[PDB]
């Protein structure tokens, strides 16, 4: 990847809450030597949310003890007695190598985020686990984990959400170590996913008021949604979360965008918060990849982007994505191409592998307008992006590369007004991978292609009539 986070080598899994200190982003990553095997938490650094500074393993794997995702807060009134500014962090560990012991654990750190102490005893113990006796029991008690702390600064105090099977549980704290459970948050449509990688924070809106955002990563396949991020906008109260419909919004309707996590900028963190997250999906991911023979390493996240929270008629909040706009700074050509109009199909004079690629359609009586990228000049090869109906979809299917096939999951699709006769992108190209972001960014995108050395042009295509692209500008981008 020339501008995607990746590990030196290994396999690289969930991203954990970048905490900011040494006036940079200090973000964590799930890493292991082994592709899906055990090991613990990795560090880099970055100060614009593009390049990266790899530092190594702060929180390592121990014998029959793995370290599990969690989130890390900057103890700055020195709450939790380990020092002002000290980070503290929490993280889920399968206590002895039981799964169903799966509890939080609590290390700290001293010197900003680098090298961390671990607590012996866990701050959060999973009382379900030393009880459960039927299956049932059992299979709750090994859903107990990735907790997400949260400084509720209405009640001066810590809050903590831990995902479990369906279901999210809360507890507060005024020290980030002795923790009192409060009420679960439950939702209605199960066939959505039981929670994993919750997230917690307040952000301020477009129109100036305060809300609290509940969030986590799903697996609502079976009933046609992603397998991405899914928020329910809300309050919290201290005692329970407050969803204002329980009916969640989406952050991403790609295949890959999973364990998603958010945290607020340094320039404004009430209303402007960064988002990262794993590009892959445990569909596939337990497999090896090509970057694995290539370079020794498996897995990338995926390109940091931006989020504020905008009123929507009626009273509702809604985020909104946009590329980190930092990335701009890595923008070594650009290239802008005459407005045309194609009937069918046509080949753009331009070809690359590192890009962002911004135009306009509009079309009238065209039942499918799109365009391809990464597209192989012998034809057979492509990611074909378009509008379709009711759908703004993105098809890696042509792009299917022997012995690393993503088959059947080849089509991912975001609403879109059927209705449209017009539509703005902005696609992000790179190695091994696409992001498109649709229009205003309400609807985003990703996913990984595993694109062929040649797979570097681009077409123009319609179904069922003309369409006219116009603004078409190509940034090529390179790395640091």
């Amino acid at each position: 990847a020339v501008y995607h986070m990746t590990p030196p080598s290994g396999w690289l899994c969930n991203p954990q809450r970048p905490v900011t200190t040494h006036g940079a982003y200090q973000l964590y990553y799930l890493h292991s030597d082994q592709n899906n095997g055990p090991g613990g938490w990795d560090h880099a650094s970055t100060t614009d949310g593009v390049a990266f500074t790899h530092h190594g393993t702060v929180m390592p794997l121990r014998p029959d003890f793995p370290v599990w995702s969690g989130s890390a807060v900057v103890d700055t009134a020195n709450t939790a007695g380990f020092g002002a500014g000290a980070v503290v962090a929490l993280a889920t560990q399968p206590t002895d190598g039981v799964r169903k012991y799966q509890e939080q654990y609590l290390y700290w750190s001293t010197d900003g985020g680098f090298t961390f102490t671990a607590l012996p005893d866990p701050v959060i113990v999973n009382t379900d686990g030393r009880a459960a006796t039927t299956p049932a029991e059992i299979e709750n008690a090994e859903w107990f984990r990735d907790p997400k702390i949260h400084w509720d600064t209405a009640r001066g105090e810590w809050v903590c959400v831990i995902g479990r099977l369906r279901y999210a549980a809360f507890y507060t704290s005024p020290n980030l170590r002795d923790w009192t459970l409060r009420r679960n948050f439950d939702y209605p449509n199960h066939a959505l996913g039981g929670i994993e990688c919750p997230d917690l924070f307040e952000i301020t809106a477009d129109d100036g008021t305060r809300h609290w955002v509940l969030a986590a990563s799903m697996d609502a396949y079976g009933i046609g949604l992603p397998m991405t991020y899914a928020y329910w906008t809300g309050t919290w109260d201290g005692e329970q979360f407050h969803a204002d419909d329980l009916t969640p919004q989406w952050l991403d309707w790609g295949w890959d965008w999973y364990a998603a996590v958010t945290w607020p900028s340094i320039d404004a963190p009430e209303t402007k918060r960064l988002a990262i997250a794993w590009m892959n999906n445990w569909k596939y991911a337990a497999r090896d990849v090509p970057t694995d023979a290539s370079d020794g390493y498996n897995g990338q996240n995926s390109i940091v982007r931006e989020l504020r929270l905008a009123r929507q008629p009626g009273g509702w909040y809604t985020l909104l994505s946009t590329p980190v706009a930092a990335l701009t700074n890595y923008v070594t050509a650009t290239t802008t191409l005459p407005d045309r109009t194609v009937d069918g199909s046509a080949v753009l004079p331009w070809n690359g592998r590192a890009y962002e690629i911004e135009l306009d359609i509009a079309w009238d009586t065209a039942t499918n307008v799109g365009i391809s990228v990464g597209r192989s000049p012998d034809g057979t090869r492509h990611t074909n992006i378009g509008k379709y109906g009711a759908d703004l979809y993105v098809d890696r299917g042509p792009s299917d590369l022997a012995g690393y096939s993503l088959a059947p999951y080849s089509r991912a699709a975001a609403p879109i007004d059927p209705g449209a006769r017009s539509v703005h992108l902005r696609i992000l190209v790179d190695t091994q991978s696409v992001e498109v972001f649709v229009n205003a960014g309400h609807t985003v995108l990703s996913q990984q292609v595993h694109f062929a050395e040649g797979d570097t042009g681009i077409s123009l295509y319609t179904d069922g009539g003309p369409a006219h692209f116009t603004g078409i500008v190509v940034r090529e981008i390179g790395q640091a």
